[PDB]
């Protein structure tokens, strides 16, 4: 909600409380889980006119886990999501730095839609497909103005080298490019990065480079929304053996996302998405599905404040899976109040 | 503070800084302790008007401790504290899910009143009494719009399998019913719950199930305030031996908190009370009492964002207490702004 | 930002987010480190007017760092700053107690002007230089209004027994005077306060009292800002040798920061400074220097809201420092939203 607007400054205060609960069988198991799952966000956004060319920025959004007890476990899951300032001149570009989305993310947003569930190749902290710390990102929208709808984007990401190989990360350099034309969208976004030496000391994946890139088309217009993607990535797909309890990164792997939703004008958003990840030369497995599964989902909307939703994951993976990826369903039933 | 309120939607932006510091002998065999105690609270609570009559709603707050330092410390005592989103419908009744307080705390509120202490059997995260985890929670006001005055309130409590037993809770279902008529109010709530297995673990508490109960008398009207509870609780008190080191919960426990307030105009509200909890056939003890005392103190309220008070609890707990519950007495000095 | 004014209450929401990255070689070795150092900040001041000579206010701020994965690592360095609450009455003074600066800071604000670095010797959890936890701080301006210019306070720090010795302190008192004319200011603190058991038992330091002080000469007028600070302690500044792994207080230090700042018009303001701190009767190693430098930086300010900056370390501490201090320097590059 924007809470703050004067003398060339102006302050969004946002946020929501997610009621929410997970039903599966037993659910160590099963896709997401069983439970409460309830949280939080608060974060603010600002921008301030410097003159008429030129703004400024910055934006900070935090999760509160409201599952935990106020005890011992009190901070598991909170973490801030995204930290970062910039600049925007004109038609010249935008330039922020901090903790911000990959670039990558830039194809993989187009199915990241389900009401609950999906997106499920868009890690967090892992080089360019989600959230993660120390990127520089240049953004370009319309070709410096010469040409609407065309965009682009170039993103330099700092070495992270942190005490875990799973959020870690060497210096690299990822980009995207995006024509959007009568509703239709196409992308594509590709980034590399160095491994750090913790990274490659892991029992799973074998490079000293990660690589990801991804494709999307989509078509976004007369209330209707359909989206897909298809990536591949190297060395940077994080993976655990449950059997082995042994953890490191996919050697390669092969993605699908699709999705296909419609707005009602009465509220009710249905949302119907189909995901396939498969890993490829895991050490000691071979061949490996990570994500398998059909979504059938709903939103309702009451308004742009308050919505209620359910998401069903139909789960495809095996109960024979040889990293031990769970093979159970998953429904998320949740309330949400936004601001 | 209502800081937004546009469009149907309004949001509160709320909290406090509390300077607080606690004076006891020693005060590890004290009621509260000694030292520092200053906290913080922040918090937003939004309303949304979706139609004539349908609200939806959302709140999060949280504590940040003022105590610790800025070193490894320094997240000691934090936590979010409510976190849920629900929805109103005209006199039918209201439903949120999420962390918030306990249906029994229905009842125990009436003595939840002094400046810094009591309320004393309202412990968090212990199933029907305090603030929880994951619970379903319809409330109904003046009986369907029928009945002035006649409230009631049923609540599902999930289960919340967590690594500490004095956190954990089965699945549950509590209720509450209170009547209010020219200044008296009458209140009843009752719930029970299964124990989890780490919970029948434990080497203090013996049974499968937790149950909780308590009555509320109160006249609040004219400047004064006077309330009682009576309550009872079945292996669901959480109690540690100080002396075996060993934790658990009380196969049984009656309780008694009496309270008088009396608010002046000038801005001064003295404050008596009396509180005892006596646990019954503790293992290896027998009898035993958990908290026995009274308390003197005041509030001074400059207006509605500051005051200042002193609490001084005359703890009646005796200095050989077969648990090793605190003998000494405390008393907290506090200056309060708040928005 | 003011977000709030109706009532005689009135409430500031402020925050930052600050995209910042060092630059070192190897940065182990070097004085601030290498890698991303984004973080973001929130903080509410209140006030209100509680009648025509009394305020009330209340401030909170809390530091959340953006150079965290989401991962188990989420949340370090993050931590309360600020938390206190008081009253201020007409030019009789204010007294506030919570978490806040320490009086010592008086005189250490002066050089604390930095871009990014600087203010070395202003620790926090360190007595009276810095923020601490549990003071209770009385202030006078314009000597109860019969002086005007010359300010004093007295602080009284109560004991906090941490679970380590850098972040502990005993009971002590610690004071200052200012006076300011016309561009001017010369101002003096001093505090002492008891060292707690489990400081006494480190290695490095000796004795049962800690004591801090520090002058102060500045000129501000003009688009000028020149400072100068003097100081010495005794078993109170923090230290650690990294050859024996050991910690303790050094038993005395000598402490000299000077800086010298410009505002043009256009919105630069470069710096230039000189900070030397100096240990001396270390056990086992006698003299040894804690930190020596010069320093050059500049800030350009778009807006109040918008700035970038550049900060120069040039590090003069050697390579074969006793204590294993770091030689290498480093440079800090910032992009900051501020509201
Ligand atoms: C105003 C704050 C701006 C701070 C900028 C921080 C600089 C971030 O460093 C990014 C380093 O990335 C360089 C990429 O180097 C290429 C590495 O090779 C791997 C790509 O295949
Ligand atoms: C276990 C119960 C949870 C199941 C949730 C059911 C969701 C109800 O919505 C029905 C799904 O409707 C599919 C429509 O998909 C939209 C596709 O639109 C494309 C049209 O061009
Ligand atoms: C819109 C979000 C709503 C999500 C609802 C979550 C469901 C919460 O589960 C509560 C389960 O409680 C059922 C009680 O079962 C009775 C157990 O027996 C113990 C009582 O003696
Ligand atoms: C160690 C010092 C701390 C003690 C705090 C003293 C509190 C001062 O208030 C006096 C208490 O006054 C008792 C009045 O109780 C109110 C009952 O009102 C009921 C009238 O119907
Ligand atoms: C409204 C809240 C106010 C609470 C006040 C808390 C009291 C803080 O205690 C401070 C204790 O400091 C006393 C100083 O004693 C001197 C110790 O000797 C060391 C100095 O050389
Ligand atoms: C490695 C590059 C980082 C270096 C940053 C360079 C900073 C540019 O500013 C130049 C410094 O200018 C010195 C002026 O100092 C101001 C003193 O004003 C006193 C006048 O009375
Ligand atoms: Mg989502
Ligand atoms: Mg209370
Ligand atoms: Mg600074």
């Amino acid at each position: 909600a924007e809470i703050y607007n004067k003398d060339g400054n102006k302050v969004d205060l946002y946020g929501k409380a997610v009621g929410l609960h997970y039903f599966s069988k037993g659910g160590e198991n099963s896709y997401g889980g069983n439970g409460d799952m309830t949280y939080a966000r608060l974060g603010f956004k600002g921008e301030t006119q410097i003159n008429s060319d030129l703004t400024g920025y910055g934006q900070w959004e935090y999760n509160f886990q409201g599952n935990n007890s106020e005890g011992a476990d009190a901070q598991t899951g909170n973490k801030t999501r995204l930290a970062f300032a910039g600049l925007k001149y004109a038609d010249v570009g935008s330039f922020d730095y901090g903790r911000n989305y990959g670039v990558v993310y830039d194809a993989l947003g187009y199915t990241d839609m389900l009401p609950e569930f999906g997106g499920d190749t868009a890690y967090s902290d892992d080089f360019f497909v989600g959230r993660v710390g120390g990127v520089a990102t240049y953004r370009n929208s319309n070709f410096f103005g010469l040409v609407d709808g065309l965009n682009f984007a170039v993103q330099y990401l700092g070495k992270n080298e942190r005490d875990t190989a799973r959020r870690s990360n060497g210096d690299g350099v990822g980009g995207s490019i995006s024509y959007e034309y009568e509703g239709f969208g196409i992308v594509g976004a590709y980034g590399a990065a160095d491994r750090t030496n913790l990274q490659e000391a892991q029992p799973l994946g074998n490079g000293k480079k990660a690589e990801q890139w991804a494709t999307g088309l989509k078509y976004d217009a007369n209330n209707i929304y359909l989206a897909a993607n298809y990536g591949e990535t190297r060395n940077a797909t994080p993976i655990t053996n449950k059997f082995t309890n042994t953890s490191g990164f996919a050697n390669k792997t092969q993605d699908v996302l699709l999705v296909a939703q419609y707005q009602f004008d009465f509220g009710l958003r249905p949302s119907i998405a189909y995901t396939k990840s498969k890993a490829k030369d895991v050490e000691g497995i071979g061949d490996v599905d990570l994500v398998n599964y059909f979504e059938v989902g709903a939103t309702y909307y009451f308004n742009k404040n308050m919505s209620t939703y359910v998401d069903y994951i139909i789960n495809q993976i095996d109960s024979d899976n040889k990293l031990g990826v769970g093979s159970d369903d998953t429904v998320a039933v949740g309330i949400v109040y936004q601001f």
